[PDB]
């Protein structure tokens, strides 16, 4: 039953545990385990070897996006002379899936032979929680009381086990799926009701808008007035719009209450308002919580916040001398590099001697809807709480090429938010097609404090949308002490 | 026919034309007159109001490379599930055109507007030339004989009549065209010979492999080893194969010695190899040459270059204290944005007497090949001469979505170039999709004088293919006082 000592014991085989596991086996040359419940993608489990973000989250999520892309391609292809027959056009949605599962599989096979051919670093399946302070028990299941396949003893234990899926508990939970499900099923919907405001509900619901058959509908409802809370309120309103112009149904100010069955199967909505929809897929989005029930952190009182993630200081450290907690189990940004950066900065600092945190602060990130965004740093509601001037450098209109595509709506936004006393970027919002790959040297900006006129000194590169961040001179309009106006009082 | 005194009198009214035009007059409260010889884009003369850039450059090629690009995405689709006829697939070409003309018509009609509505903002149709150091004259034609339409008394004078393309002096060059009449092309060629190395014979060799009707085969000649000259060679090698890979013909170390027309209007091109090849069109692209013939410089004693641009120092000065150039007609940096910046600055430098400059070092550039080159700063062998230690750093992979797609062979690459000596970052070099959008924000980093180390420790955007560029720690090799080599002394 019990183990060799381990430098380090990893209990979750993703981005960060995987991140933190080969720095500490290549770079340091320390004994290490990992843990994780399959070495494959899919039922029962989603989740695998390789990360939420491998299975069932940004890598295949991306590659169905992409998919569904091709349905505004084919589309705006038209402007620019191409010519078929639009009603032999079908989108095989079993294609798409089994493309995806060989990508993802891959993956999964490619960390396999990492395993294999890297000397100290050591793959467990099972489930992994805590026996004590350098004990972690692997089990052949999430339930406590099943067969013991190994006891690892650890000198440092990282908790790396993420997050899942937030299900409410209303009447016929039973009858809707998540995101975890989405990834699998083996038809495409014609009606879906995606719940929630978040990424992860605006990208399935363009996802599902591409691939559904023909007289379907998608439709995306969330509790308050304006979805994507946290990013640039211009983006979340023109977001939404051209959602709406591509066909997706947004319900704000709407939550489901029950869900029922109707006698062909399909699923009856019925929403706190008294409003009715009947759908064949009820998509769950309204939020992950850090994953820490099968854990047993009470067998060694590892604090949890008062939310439920792990309670880590700024050096992803417990309580508990040597176990810490990295990536989407500490219920901060969920996203797979700030969890690749908290791994790498925690192997620094505990076998390097060397302490090392992480930024999390203007950090780059994207949504891809469609059109995608791409953001790094403060929003001006936030700015200008802040700081006492704030200036907001605004541009939008429709790229020349959707005048030609028939797609008028897809207007291109760009948004500056600056410190106005020194001209310091405190933020930068895009939407339209590229701004993820553009926000990328964004954060690398940032975090050289680039000023205002940093950007509009840069000579542009001609003709692209990024080169409207280097063609803004002037404040569009301010906040002084956290009232908006669009000039400055002498 | 001798005007009141222009503050600033622009000849060419494009890119750098009506920057300073524009700023000089809005900005100053300066009096401003600008020639140009045409009001809208196309034959006879091609550029117009708005320039090369908007009429027969830039903008255009972009929207074509955009509807290019669709080939591309219809093939592509297929891998992410998508079914059509195959079969009734077809490239409206004349529907092409037609958009891209009205597109570049309402650009020129708002370039008329600029000047309706703006104060001290005057546009005279016609060939500008230098008469006198204080006289610009206009007239009917670019020939010195034909008729006066007026003569402009000009405080200070610009020249800003940009390039032209050059073409070889070869039997039957008469035969051929440039870019300027490939985007007037009545239907597209089945059989293209695009003939030189440069950005703009690979653009449109990508824009005709896109639109050629059946049993259609596009070649690209150069007359030396690799095409793209000037772009880092991991990059030219690449795209070489990414060319090549989508069914374009690369004919390296050929140049035509004649061209000849066939009994059907098609045209036979003798290599000086003695290769032959029969082509609908041949498309000189083999250079751009400042456009000064016309401009009478002689009349006034504007110095020139030994290559023929106007000689400038670094503030757009010529020898002749009121007479200054910008743009391409300077024969450096042929980009619309160095155009425009150097106009910027001229107008800052002598009606706010602020002298400004524009700095051509690390200037973001593109290519709009398929697929697309991103750039900005050094090459590793200009870096080489120039840094004792130099590290490269090197990536090179097929995206994820690319092995769906079944175009295995789009590999994305992103290489930086450091000083290794304090890590400062001297060059940034991508090819794949998305290469101009992620390049530009680069050109920021590179004013701020980015390190590596910024690039590596900022936290990543996924999935990208620009956090490639935050994820290389370690040089693939280094130059050692000139001398490539794997690993440091
Ligand atoms: C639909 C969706 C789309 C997303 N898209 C993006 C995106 O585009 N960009 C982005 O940056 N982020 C995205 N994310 C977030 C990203 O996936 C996470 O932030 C990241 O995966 C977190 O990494 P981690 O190391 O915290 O845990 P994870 O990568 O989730 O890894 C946790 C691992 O632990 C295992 N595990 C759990 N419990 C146990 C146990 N008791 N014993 C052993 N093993 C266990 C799981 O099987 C899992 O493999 C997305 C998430 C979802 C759900
Ligand atoms: C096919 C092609 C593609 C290109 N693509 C890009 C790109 O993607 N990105 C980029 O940055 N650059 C590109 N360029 C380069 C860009 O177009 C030029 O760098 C830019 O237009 C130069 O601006 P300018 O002010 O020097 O002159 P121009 O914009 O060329 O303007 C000169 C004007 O002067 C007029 N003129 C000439 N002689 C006279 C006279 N005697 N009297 C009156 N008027 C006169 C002409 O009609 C013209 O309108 C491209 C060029 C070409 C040919
Ligand atoms: C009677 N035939 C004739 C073909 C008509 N069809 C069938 N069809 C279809 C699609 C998927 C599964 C089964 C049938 C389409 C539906 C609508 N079009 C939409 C094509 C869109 C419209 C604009 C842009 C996006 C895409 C582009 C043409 C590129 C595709 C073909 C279509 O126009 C088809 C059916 O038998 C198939 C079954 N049908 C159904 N379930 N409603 C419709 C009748
Ligand atoms: C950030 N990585 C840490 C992860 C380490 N490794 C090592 N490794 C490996 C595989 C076989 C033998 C030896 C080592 C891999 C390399 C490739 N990965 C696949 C990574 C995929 C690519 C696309 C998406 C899914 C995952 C993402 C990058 C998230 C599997 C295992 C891997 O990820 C740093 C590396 O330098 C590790 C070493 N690398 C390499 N040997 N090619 C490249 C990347
Ligand atoms: C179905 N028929 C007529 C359609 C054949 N054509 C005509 N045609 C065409 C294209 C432009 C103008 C005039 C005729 C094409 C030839 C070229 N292909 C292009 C294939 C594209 C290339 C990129 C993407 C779209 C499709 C993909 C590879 C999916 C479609 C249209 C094509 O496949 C074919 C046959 O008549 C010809 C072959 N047959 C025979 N030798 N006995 C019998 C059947
Ligand atoms: C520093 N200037 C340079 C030249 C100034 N003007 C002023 N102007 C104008 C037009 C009518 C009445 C008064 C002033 C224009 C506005 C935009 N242009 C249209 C040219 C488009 C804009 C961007 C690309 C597509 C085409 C390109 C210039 C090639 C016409 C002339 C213009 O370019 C830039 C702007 O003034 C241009 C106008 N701007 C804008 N509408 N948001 C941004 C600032």
């Amino acid at each position: 039953h019990m183990s060799k000592a381990f430098d380090l014991v990893v209990i979750g085989a993703g981005s960060g545990g995987l991140e933190a596991g080969w720095n500490a086996a290549t770079l340091y040359g320390k004994r290490v385990a990992v843990v994780d419940v399959q070495t494959s993608h899919g039922p029962p489990f989603y989740a695998a070897l390789g990360g939420t973000c491998v299975n069932v989250g940004c890598v295949p999520k991306k590659l169905m996006v992409t998919g569904a892309q091709y349905m505004d391609h084919l589309r705006e292809s038209a402007g620019f002379g191409w010519e078929f027959d639009g009603s032999s056009v079908k989108a095989n949605w079993k294609k798409l899936i089994a493309a995806k599962n060989e990508a993802v599989l891959d993956i999964n096979k490619s960390y396999e032979g990492m395993f294999n051919d890297t000397e100290g670093l050591d793959f467990f399946l099972g489930w992994g929680s805590l026996e004590s302070k350098n004990v972690v028990v692997v089990r052949e299941t999430a339930d406590p009381k099943s067969a013991v396949k190994e006891r690892l003893q650890a000198d440092h234990i990282l908790l790396a086990t993420g997050s899942w899926p937030q299900m409410p508990a209303i009447p016929g939970i039973e009858h809707c799926i998540s995101s975890n499900e989405a990834f699998y099923l083996p038809e495409p919907p014609r009606r879906v009701l995606t719940v929630g405001g978040g990424f992860i509900s605006v990208e399935f619901a363009g996802i599902f808008n591409a691939y559904k058959p023909p007289g379907g509908k998608v439709t995306l409802c969330y509790r308050n007035n304006l979805i994507l809370r946290g990013f640039d309120e211009t983006i979340r309103e023109e977001v939404t719009k051209q959602l709406t112009a591509n066909g997706i149904e947004i319900m704000t100010n709407e939550n489901p209450a029950k869900v029922s069955l109707n006698t062909d199967g399909s699923k009856h909505v019925t929403f706190e308002s008294g409003k009715t929809l009947d759908v064949d897929v009820v998509m769950m989005a309204i939020g992950r919580i850090p994953r820490t029930n099968d854990l047993q952190l009470g067998n060694v009182g590892v604090k949890l916040t008062p939310k439920g993630g792990v309670q880590v200081d700024e050096f992803s450290r417990t309580n508990v001398p040597n176990i810490y907690a990295i990536g989407d189990i500490t219920d901060r940004l969920m996203l797979t590099p700030v969890a690749i950066n908290e791994g790498a900065a925690l192997v620094d600092t505990v076998f390097g001697n060397k302490p090392r945190k992480t930024d999390h602060t203007r950090v780059a990130s994207a949504v891809f809807s469609i059109p995608p965004i791409g953001t790094c740093g403060l929003i001006e509601e936030v700015a200008a709480k802040e700081f006492e001037k704030v200036a907001v450098y605004m541009s939008s209109f429709t790229p020349l090429m959707h005048n030609i595509s028939g797609s008028k709506y897809k207007k291109f936004v760009a948004k500056i938010v600056t410190n106005h006393s020194d001209g310091t970027v405190l933020g930068v919002h895009l939407l339209g097609d590229g701004a993820p790959e553009i926000i990328q040297a964004v954060g690398v900006c940032l975090r050289l404090n680039a000023k205002i006129s940093d950007f509009y000194n840069t000579i542009g590169v001609h003709p692209t949308s990024a080169e409207e961040l280097c063609s803004m001179r002037t404040p569009s309009y301010y906040y002084v002490k956290g009232e908006k106006m669009e000039k400055l009082p002498d």
